[PDB]
């Protein structure tokens, strides 16, 4: 592959996520001013518990399947077996939506886009287990710092998912292949953009990995066996 074709692949997942991304980063920043009323931050906070989990899984199906949807617009995913397909997508999707999240994240008052208008932490109240609900705020938040461009989000999440590390792939050495292949890609941005200083400041490796094991060890009590 030569560099002409490593930028087709850069060209590529940018236009694919830039399809599959739910909402645009437009819509999200012009909404940062409307703000639920402590009013309406109780009416979340009074919900069940049961109510809350049952939202946020819908919201997280939702999400999924954005994500399902731009790893389909990846060549190289298509063209993997199967099998393989799953279980990249089974251990990834979940770490890719948290990334996702720091679109919807405004660090001046440390709020998200959650249904419709801009909320804290503490709207989330209900599912009982702030420490967890907060550092995905903070991890967010440390993201917000980055000021993460579009381009760099495509090509990050993409080799959050492309991950030949993951347990029970066939087919490792094509995966390997499409593996590097984005790594050279996304530093090959990172230069067309000056951007390369970003690279020494990113998530630490599995921090990631960590908070979304946590998300499914809570979400697997409450929504159990569904889809996801
Ligand atoms: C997966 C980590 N995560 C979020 O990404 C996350 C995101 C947002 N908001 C957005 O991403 C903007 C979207 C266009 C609309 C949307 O609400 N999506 C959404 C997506 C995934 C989940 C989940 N769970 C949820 Cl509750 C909602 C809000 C809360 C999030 N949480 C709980 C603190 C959250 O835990």
């Amino acid at each position: 592959a030569s560099l002409t074709e490593i930028e087709h692949l850069v060209q590529s997942v940018c236009k694919s996520y830039r399809e599959t991304c739910q909402l645009r980063l437009e819509d999200l920043l012009r909404q940062r001013s409307n703000i639920f009323s402590r009013e309406e931050v109780t009416g979340y906070q009074r919900k069940s518990m049961w109510e809350m989990w049952e939202r946020c899984a819908h919201h997280l199906t939702e999400a999924i399947q954005y994500v399902v949807e731009f790893a389909k617009r990846l060549s190289g995913f298509m063209e993997l077996c199967q099998n393989d397909q799953i279980v990249l997508l089974k251990a990834g999707a979940m770490e890719v939506v948290l990334v996702r999240m720091c679109r919807a994240y405004n660090a001046d008052n440390r709020t998200v886009f959650f249904e419709g208008k801009y909320g804290g932490m503490e709207l989330f109240r209900a599912l009982g287990c702030s420490e967890l609900i907060s550092s995905i705020f903070d991890f967010s938040h440390s993201l917000s710092a980055l000021h993460f461009s579009e381009d760099e989000i495509a090509l990050y999440t993409a080799l959050v998912l492309i991950n030949a590390h993951r347990p029970g792939l066939q087919e490792k050495r094509k995966v390997e292949q499409l593996q590097y292949n984005l790594e050279l890609a996304f530093h090959h941005h990172l230069c067309k953009t000056h951007r390369q200083s970003i690279l020494a400041k990113l998530p630490p490796k599995g921090k990631l990995r960590s908070l979304c094991s946590q998300h499914v060890e809570r979400l697997q009590i409450f929504q159990h066996l569904h889809p996801i």
